């Protein structure tokens, strides 16, 4: 079972995402050099819908020159029963890859955070706010770090949804998204990366999780570690007010990823 894509044959190896009319699949090239295809079925979609993927594509294309910490699109075909977008594979989703792991060397814990920053203070100054990042929106590929989707188009699920990462200003908007946004979500991520565990994982009640996210008198355990400036990292993130939440340009100077 294979497939082409302006012209180039593929053969695939293996399904590894899917979400609403779409799945992405490892596959090889006739060199069987691998690549991961993400196929998206146009059949039901809306106008608005189809306009989303567009979207993300045009800028996926376009914002690769700026950042390498940006998964590689390098080609893609569309017609109106379907898109194909040939990428960059990687090794692995950052979501399965902190599953199967107990803790993090310290050292590669703070190399993947300089990389998630720069992925999306890259995508903010092109006026995007992914506003849903997750640990399965980056990929591990050679050690690094890449951002795989922009927020434009529906989520992928790598192989029910997520509600940890999110930010408190999104639950009160029930305007008022901004860049701030991201940094809570990232915030989520480093902090599951440092504490074994998201903020909110306990409660695993849904209602009651999406009640402490907002509630400015629940408050966050930051059990003390060695590192007081990944501490501090943490506790700036996580600000549930956005105007008093630390920056991703501020952020890019912290100590935490600027000392030693
Ligand atoms: C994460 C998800 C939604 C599946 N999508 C993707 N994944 C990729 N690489 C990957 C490899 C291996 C595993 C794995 N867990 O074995 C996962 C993921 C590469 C990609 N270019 C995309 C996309 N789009």
């Amino acid at each position: 079972q294979s497939m082409s894509v302006k012209g180039r044959i593929y053969s695939i190896l293996k399904q590894i995402g899917s979400g609403g009319s779409s799945k992405v699949f490892q596959v090889l090239n006739e060199k069987k050099q691998i690549y991961a295809i993400k196929y998206v079925n146009l059949e039901e979609a809306d106008n608005q819908t189809l306009d989303s993927y567009r979207n993300e594509i045009a800028y996926l294309n376009k914002l690769q020159q700026h950042s390498d910490k940006i998964i590689r699109l390098y080609d893609y075909e569309i017609t109106d029963q379907y898109i194909y977008m040939v990428m960059e594979c990687g090794n692995i989703d950052l979501n399965s890859w902190l599953k199967k792991k107990k803790s993090i060397d310290p050292w590669e814990r703070k190399s993947y955070w300089k990389n998630m920053l720069e992925a999306v203070h890259t995508i903010h100054q092109h006026g995007i706010v992914h506003s849903d990042l997750k640990p399965a929106n980056f990929l591990i590929v050679d050690g690094m770090l890449k951002l795989i989707d922009f927020g434009i188009a529906n989520q992928m699920q790598p192989d029910v949804g997520t509600v940890n990462y999110m930010p408190p200003e999104a639950i009160k908007d029930m305007s008022k998204i901004s860049p701030k946004s991201d940094v809570w979500s990232l915030g989520c991520i480093l902090y599951y990366m440092t504490y074994g565990k998201t903020p909110f994982q306990q409660i695993i009640n849904q209602i009651s999780k999406l009640h402490a996210i907002i509630d400015p008198n629940h408050e966050i355990e930051f059990p003390d570690i060695p590192e007081k400036d990944l501490q501090d990292v943490l506790k700036c993130c996580l600000k549930r007010d956005p105007k008093q939440r630390i920056s991703i340009p501020e952020l890019l100077a912290h100590p935490y990823v600027q000392i030693q």
